[PDB]
């Protein structure tokens, strides 16, 4: 609707990523264990920086962010599954991707609500984000033997 | 119930108590708002390595650890309340305080239970958790203008 | 490019205004919170020294000469200096420092829709990226006031 | 020509740019020799750096850079001679100001395309690569005793 | 046996394990190859620290550790092949994972053991030594498609 | 939790001692091991006022009063200081070292059996460590003066 | 008194100091606890070090420092009170000042007393020692809401 | 010192268009070991590119005009390179690389014996750092193959 | 301790306009030493903003107030600035620079001799440190000018 | 004896002498017992290194490293005793000293070896491990009190 | 003799120390050596930086070094004499200490010298390298078993 | 003359060549001085290690290093020359530069010598030492606008 509604949004999208990232993290097997597991720590941080990064901005332009699991939950357009069958390493990385994607598109929407609201300073920040999330889809998608936008 | 239990409680808990975190860091106001806005930091980071800690032991034991918000929720003693309403520094620091002394009689219940099942590692671990949550306490106290035990 | 010329160069002069405001804080401030705020100063009298070098070496860049005396500086700011004459509580002085950074925010804010029309697209981003961190500034000051960023 | 187009033709310029800054490090000679002879690695490492952003940015948005000295060759406008007849450093700054300048002049014609076709995240790329060029003109200029557009 | 017993007896079991760990590190092939000759090299650095601590705790107490290949091989139960046949980088991961399991559970043995004697010093040590053998039974048993106790 | 207060807030008292006692040491040695064991000491120095400073705090987190002036602590200390008058040799400081080291081992281990048994496990672990370095410095300083650890 | 006496006063002044700043840092109380408590670390270090460099000066021009708590109890200008009755932060920080200044003033007649005895290298360090202390004046007194001399 | 100078100028061309292959592994790569060999890719690229300027500097010193430019590495490089049109499982990327590694071991090999007759000493102890490193890649990515180093 | 007060606050005056000259000088210059001098007043820019700040609290220590807006600095100052109008020469804008240390070490002097009549140790030995590095930078920068130091 | 031989000769002596280190390092005593407990790890550290480079090049020549102490034990010239009656310093650094020289004087045969061969590589690493050893001999035979040839 | 003459004295006597420190460096046998080798090293960057401030301030003062090996032989007090008859290791620390007490002993003079002169740089680095040395001396005589006057 | 005559001779060469780098380090001026006063620095440092490494090299081969100023200039064939008129930079590069091929030149020379005499060690370090003066060579001539043969 605005700048403050999307902000708060991905406040609430990147606290659900985040625990998929640990849930991919804690529950993967596989040979690729050992450098998707370290793989997994680095997205932790990153992605708990841009959301962090994400509330900032939106306590500098006045907003009021999500702030408990019970927000996130009912705002969040990221989706989350009970861990119960065992999955692939594909499959987990399947969804990582299918979750990148995701994020992607939604900055998408926000970089062009902010370009024509004028908030110079939240369109740059998305972007920078977008930019990291758009190199990690190729390099994941690589990882699935596939191209970026494929 | 057993350590497997007492040790994905904890899971759920600490995920709900880094997201507080997070609430009192972003909603704080005041003159002590720069060292506890970064105070806030500290404890977000040892409380996120405590949880990935106690995470890796469940999964060293056998078990497989709650990763998803909807989980935490279901299974957090640990309380959490949307922030609708302006609270000070103190009311916030109050807080914190309370859900340190949960998770330290919490902590001390399963350090009695996983002594009694015989599992030192997770015994030793959980010590080394409450010397840092007992710390916090006196510290936070301290900054309240009481002492440690109230 | 004759405006955001003019525009970068109001910048230098500004900057060289606030920065030594920002020392006259670190200097004179008292009450239980010295020992942050003190600090605090020294970090921001870094950032925005830092931000005044790379807006003269932007206006350089451009084909621009930057002012470079304090006669200039004076002759040409836009941010007010008073001299030190009575004791200011440290809310005082946080309340002068927050209407400099609200200050620097909206003229940065009339630069960067400037260069925009102008198509300096580099100048553009630099000041965008100055604003984000002004933005961060006075939210975090404001909550020391115990005030919103905005009211 | 769109921004894949765009940005392969870039990954060819910054491959003979890169063997250019090494030609000039290798050769030069003259009273400035030890700080130049330095500096030119900066450069380097700067515009190889340039050079790989640009090539994974286009892996990114689904291009295939070019990766042979051939296609380089077929694809640069920037311009390559073997080193024969002697130079004064002025003479080897001047070729690589030149070059700098070439550059500037095709990122800026890549920042308004990009921009044209509502690719944000090259745009930002674009501009923080200028931004930097810009500078490099300025500062070797002045070394050649002139302002830096003239 | 007493502590010194079993400490001394450990010493011999780690100076087979470490060899052990360089055979997996030099015969190892396939597409894991360099992250888990990576790996090895911090379980060698390690496991040549739980030792070098092992046999300065026995020392402390008063006892002569073993210092020989020959007094090594004599009382070590931990056992050793010569490498003639190639194996694959499962099976080397098996043996690393079976000699982890037989140490985690000679220590458990030695925890017990330094519990009713009163050694407090030793009993920690060799809890904390667990600890990470317990988690890297996790971690190559993850690597093996396997739950840590299966 | 009389007890486990009360020998925590005794060890904060030996500690005090045993800190200056190291710079003692530190200061009055001589001989051809000095460039070694003057820096030891310095080490020593920081471990057990480290030590000194997490009893105290432990002590503070389980609602206790620690020591805090050297009136306090001279009152206090089962560890002895002696007055530097005649000369020492090198072997016959790291003596009193390891005498005081001993001491201090002997009691910890009298506050892990009492920690035990009144279940704060937090102190009992946190003396448990301490013992293991003091164990560990035992076996090191005696090897220096040419003897097994318990000997 | 001598330049020796002089420099062994203060190794008993110092070590009372120093213990006067645990005392602080323990028992401290209010909503400046964070900033603070870490602050006495700071000058603890500090004075610490002082200390040992006033021992070592004395050692070098042929003198003894008392090196017992007893000698530093008969020796001492600086003066200790047990905690008893509980201290604002502000009252402790006037402790911590008004040691300060007794320190300024003696260090300030052990310069002119040690400039008479020629003694320019002991000279020079109390010098730098009281540079700091005077610092430290202005600090401390800006908390307490004072001018420096005030 | 024509034929080391020869030598040494070959190995520059060479160097380069080996160079740009590493790039064109990294870029285009995909497969499970993607994270693992597109940061080995890195890592060897910045490894080449320093033997590459050492190789060049080293001709500098003996007298020498290395080659600087695209078209003089590619008249004069023995190491072949082709766009990448087909996609090219991990497994055969890596034997391009191995290939490749394997024609610089032995044309250094060669530069080895040249430069040991020749008597250039400081050449000849270069190239055999380099060969060490190059010996110990091969086996590393003939084991990643699931082979032993010569086969 | 007035005349030490007014001496200090005489230098923070001078010392930013020094600072602003740096910057000047840092900016418009040109010519073949372009890029080690242009890295050198930043090196310059940083020791005597920190030599500012020092000689500001220093005087606050003593009870005094500093200046601390640029109408201050500019009333007090006996450094002189001037607008960069017509182009200069490295040597000219070196010999600027060069000029205004030796103005500061003559200065210092005086503030070295008032400060020891006067019984501030520690100033006087402040002032003495700070002319210790003005006075290596006559040397190397007189040296970069053909110059012996003191002619 | 060929370069193969020679190299996995070596791997057995070095495991060998690694294990000599700590037993020096573990039993030492007398007043040099802490710099002589530090230099023997900074000894075991470099020779362990020495141990895998030598163990790498013959994998990299074609070679199979022995891989067990049973084979280190059948393949050592380096000899080694248990510790059955206490050592001087002075002792502990003579047996120390003669494995040195006899390492300098087995990869001196090596060296010369290498070079009929025309193994450049392995050449210049035994040259390099010996110009430490002939160093290691002059530093410890002067601790001795003795000429390094003497 | 003025400031200048003084200073340039300096620069003699600290080039013969500096070689002096590299001799007892090389030469140096005894249980010690470990220690006191690496000590010289320390030694030899202290008063090699020692030497290049005092030939920095005369080119301050509008002096002119000695800057030749024979202009140090010339004009130095610091004495030398080639090795031939072996020394033990207290032999060598009386020569390092008997020079170290010349330096001493000069610098007092330089220090009374150029107070009188006025030069305040000069007397307060004069002052600030005694300091330095006079520790030396304690330390060194404490080797020696000596106190630092006797 | 043999190896260990080579060597000392060295001893005494670089020691006469380092004071020569103070004395241009001092002396020089023109609007290279910033760089090449650092560069100096450099270079001394450099040429300080391969002389402890060319004395300590002679140590391990029984050979004893000249070790005093005296015995420096009875032996070196690097000459030096008292600094009584004001050279230009570039003679001051031309001193340095002619040095540097007198080094290489009787580098040239020890190795011949020493691969004759089988010191396999001393060759490949004096080996080493030339690779560096050769590009120092290679870097003051081009200052110089030379070529480094020329
Ligand atoms: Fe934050
Ligand atoms: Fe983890
Ligand atoms: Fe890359
Ligand atoms: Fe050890
Ligand atoms: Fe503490
Ligand atoms: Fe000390
Ligand atoms: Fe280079
Ligand atoms: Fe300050
Ligand atoms: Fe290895
Ligand atoms: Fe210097
Ligand atoms: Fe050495």
């Amino acid at each position: 609707v605005d700048t403050k509604e999307f902000l708060n949004h991905q406040v609430a999208n990147l606290n659900v990523f985040t625990v998929k990232i640990h849930q991919i993290h804690w529950y993967m097997r596989g040979h690729n264990f050992f450098t998707l597991h370290e793989k997994m720590d680095d997205l932790y941080s990153e992605f708990g920086e841009q959301m962090d990064e994400v509330a900032e901005r939106l306590l500098a332009i006045g907003g009021s962010p999500f702030s408990t699991l019970k927000e996130f939950l009912e705002n969040a357009s990221v989706e989350e599954a009970p861990y119960t069958k065992p999955k692939t390493m594909d499959q987990l990385m399947e969804d990582l991707v299918g979750t990148l994607e995701l994020l992607r598109d939604e900055y998408q929407q926000g970089i062009e609500l902010t370009d024509k609201e004028g908030d110079n300073v939240t369109n740059d920040m998305l972007i920078a984000f977008k930019a990291s999330i758009d190199k990690h889809i190729w390099m994941f998608k690589a990882f699935l033997g596939k191209a970026p936008l494929e």
